[PDB]
């Protein structure tokens, strides 16, 4: 008897208003000029957004742009008046941004595991289900009284290794100030946000049938986002990622151009990791990249199967490294990385979405693992 | 055959700088209201500071000198001349803080490894013994020349579980313009910062005479801190605990106050695990605690020893439910949180630290450990 529980949170909490704000200035500026170098930080409180670092860029037209680029991302989050504690039309936005015309000993973590169909583990892919299901059911008019800020919390019961119950879900969303708490929300919340998602998911062994259910444990949940609060951009570096199941190594993603091997590395590992699983290599494994400074490609590929594997390990680790190229520029390329397809990833993870196509997330290597192994 | 690399900063590298300012806030508030409930966040960029967040406090006179706090801590950081790219005495510092007069589902970890006196990952261990060293030198004169902003990475090799070589150092660090790189820094940071470190810890396998040593491998770096750069609080959460070596739930440490779980629980499964290894029971261990909603205490209580016990982990885990309480009323009670202990906790690590006594480092459950089992 184990209980793993993960956590996600909306777009419309306030780090995460943070992490896509950083990431839609990072796309406005590949947009334009893809070879753009871009270290943008956002920080948001009661009714402000500061947004400030370091840009290497031609596209002057996008950077010009940035405080309209900030205000419309807020508003499509759907912060659009004070009733609801922030509006993007209207807030304080303050940019503080260093702007100019034109590595590392590292240790970097992939994770992939056959608890899903996404090969993420359970607790973190069910929790960022809901949290997108929360948004989706706002956005498109089924339950339109909801307001952006939300955040989901699930515990998962496992005996052996095997998800056996949900034991614990916990949903808080921003909502409507007239909404009933018991009469409204709770039924609702449970009809068209859990139940969906558990529908959707159709898991072969994890009995839901006892969750103990906990929607705005704490009651009204009227303002959100940064009022009375306040945010911060790679602050969610554990929700962006794994869940906690996973270690890492400390790097967030948000507001980083692709030149950033905290971000394109780890991008590549999840890569890899999920491509190693879904060719029935090992049921979970945690791929490690060593890099060398002075030095492109790895110095160093380790496999961790915990014990799953279907073959010999160390033959997963050369047919990793014959089938794929590590070098920071060869990862760029063949995942694609110089395009606008960052703000996206800024909520609901980067790894395991159900809801758009990654480059990272393809399982285009399967094949390729197969002939090497 | 494996190597693990990890790093660590300075107090004043960018991020480094906001944990401390945002800590030094959380002490001078606790020094004068011990019960003053604070979530103050911190960024940084080219000569400004802007520090924001919520507090519930009576210590109005303190929260009036915010202010001098960020100016007084930035300039005992070393930044007191825009020679340095920074002055604390003169930069720019905007409080943007709401202010007043007077839980969860989850799941945090603690780790211990018997690879150090200090019970912590050799990599990490080594990393945070040299920024430190490399702080004090510049400090006490030895290395006057030195400025405040530095990074330290440690490639450590392994064999079967055993650190057998160090693989690699770098050691980045700020210093005047007018220092020759080739004649002066290298010698004198491998003299006075990394042969000090090797001997004070005087390993019983760990060889370094085949160590690969770069010093400032990108150059001159006379400009640090937030010049040219951003930093923001809880951005080297990595960093502030086992350097990658560990799992991690995912709060940042720095600008809250002990009733945050993400923090004091964080602080008392450290303390958990530290005493299991202290005791004998195991060389290496990852202790998870299980938090219900409406629940002071675990409702599980788990431990991993990756098969390095001395006694069955199930007679571990029954030790720990007899020995420690982990109610939060009663961590914060027996770790006497609240107090002003928290900004030298805000650079070289939370955890581990040779130059602090930290009460979660206390090796005073070792006894009860060993007469529980
Ligand atoms: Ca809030
Ligand atoms: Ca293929
Ligand atoms: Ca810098």
């Amino acid at each position: 008897g184990r209980l793993f529980t993960s956590e996600s949170v909306t777009e419309g909490h306030p780090d995460k208003i943070c992490d896509a704000v950083s990431d839609s200035v990072l796309d406005a500026l590949l947009a334009a000029d893809p070879r753009s170098r871009v270290a943008v930080e956002t920080l948001v409180t009661t009714g402000q957004v500061h947004v400030v670092g370091e840009v290497t860029t031609t596209a002057k037209e996008a950077f010009a742009d940035i405080t309209n680029i900030v205000r419309e991302r807020i508003l499509d989050i759907g912060y659009d008046s004070s009733d609801k504690g922030f509006d993007g039309a209207s807030c304080g936005v303050n940019i503080g941004i260093g702007a100019q015309s034109p590595g590392d000993q590292g240790l970097m973590f992939g994770y992939a595991i056959n608890d899903t169909p996404e090969l993420m583990p359970l607790p973190i892919a069910l929790a960022h289900r809901l949290s997108r299901r929360l948004t989706e059911v706002r956005k498109n008019g089924v339950l339109p009284y909801l307001r952006p800020d939300g955040k989901t919390q699930v515990t998962i019961a496992y005996e052996d290794r095997v998800p056996v119950r949900l034991d614990t879900v916990v949903i808080s969303t921003q909502h409507a100030d007239d909404i009933d708490l018991v009469k409204t929300l709770d039924p609702d919340i449970r009809e068209q946000v859990l139940k969906t998602v558990l529908d959707d998911l159709a898991h072969d062994t994890l009995d839901a049938s006892a969750v103990r259910v906990l929607v705005n444990p704490t009651g009204k949940f009227v303002l959100g986002g940064p009022m009375g609060d306040a945010g911060l951009t790679g602050r969610k570096i554990i929700v962006d990622t794994y869940g906690g199941w996973a270690r890492h190594g400390g790097g967030a993603f948000s507001g980083k151009d692709p030149s950033k091997v905290d971000r394109s590395a780890a991008y590549a590992m999840r890569w890899v990791a999920k491509n190693v699983v879904a060719a029935g290599l090992a049921e979970r494994v945690e791929v490690q990249v060593a890099y060398a400074i002075g030095k492109a490609a790895p110095v160093g590929l380790f496999v961790e199967t915990f014990g799953s594997e279907a073959v010999d390990p160390v033959k997963i680790e050369k047919a990793i490294g014959e089938v794929f190229d590590l070098r920071p520029g060869a990862i760029i390329r063949d995942l694609n990385l110089l395009r606008p397809i960052y703000a996206p990833t800024a909520a609901y993870g980067h790894f395991g979405r159900t809801d758009v196509d990654l480059p990272w997330e393809r399982l285009d290597k399967v094949d390729d693992l197969k002939r090497a192994i």
